[PDB]
Order: structure tokens, then C-alpha cells, then sequence
């Protein structure tokens, strides 16, 4: 990609400590699976590209990117330690989205019917066994 854009949150790293837990399977096989498919999933399913859209402020504003392209690798690649760190990258995603637009704009209602979908979702994250 473009020298323009910042290289992704991390995906990888052999020394941060590891753990499957149940909550995190809920949180692949559960919620992101239901997120990824809706219709409106297109816009967060990569890191923003802000050279393609025309967007040079983009990481002037946001300092903690996050996308749910980077959210499937770091639970299919066993990133995580716990459900915390990965519904905060959730939360990330959304708030960013938010911060940077318009209230009202199509990414605004695109993100705030995935976020409703989430938070369906993670009420109902299984007791941690
Ligand atoms: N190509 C695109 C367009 C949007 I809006 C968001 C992400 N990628
Ligand atoms: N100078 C710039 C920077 C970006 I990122 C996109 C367009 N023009």
C-alpha cells in the first residue's frame, strides 16, 4: 500500500502472550461472523485507505485506527488474551467512525446498525469457563 497511510495495528507479534478462551470463540464465530456479512460491513472490512479517498486528515484525527479486517486476523491468528481486548477494538472501530464523520452521514448509519447488531451480541458473551 501507499507510504501515505500508517501501517496497520498490529496482527502478529511472538511475544505477546496468547490464549484461546471461550468468550473469544463466541467473539469469531458469533459476532464477527454476523458483522462481516451485512450489507454495511464493506466500509470497516479493511483498514481506511485515506490516499484512495481523498481523505489526508484522516490520520491526522485518528491516532487509534481500527478495522474489522484487522479484528478477523487477530482472532483467527490467536492474538488476544481475553474478550476485553477484542470488544475494545470493536469499540475502536466504531468510535472512530463517529469522531471523524458527519452524525447522519451513510458511514455514521452503516456503522450504528453494525454497532446494534454488536451490542445484541455481546450481551449475551458467554460466562468465561
Ligand atoms: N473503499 C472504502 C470506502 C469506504 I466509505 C470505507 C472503506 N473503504
Ligand atoms: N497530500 C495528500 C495526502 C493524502 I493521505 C491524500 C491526498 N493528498
Amino acid at each position: 500500500g501507499s507510504h501515505m497511510n500508517p501501517p496497520p495495528p498490529e496482527t502478529s507479534n511472538p511475544n505477546k502472550p496468547k490464549r484461546q478462551t471461550n468468550q473469544l470463540q463466541y467473539l469469531l464465530r458469533v459476532v464477527l461472523k454476523t458483522l462481516w456479512k451485512h450489507q454495511f460491513a464493506w466500509p470497516f472490512q479493511q483498514p481506511v485507505d485515506a490516499v484512495k479517498l481523498n481523505l489526508p486528515d484522516y490520520y491526522k484525527i485518528i491516532k487509534t485506527p481500527m478495522d474489522m479486517g484487522t479484528i478477523k486476523k487477530r482472532l483467527e491468528n490467536n492474538y488476544y488474551w481475553n474478550a476485553q481486548e477484542c470488544i475494545q477494538d470493536f469499540n475502536t472501530m466504531f468510535t472512530n467512525c463517529y469522531i471523524y464523520n458527519k452524525p447522519g452521514d451513510d458511514i455514521v448509519l452503516m456503522a450504528e446498525a453494525l454497532e446494534k447488531l454488536f451490542l445484541q451480541k455481546i450481551n449475551e458473551l458467554p460466562t468465561e469457563e
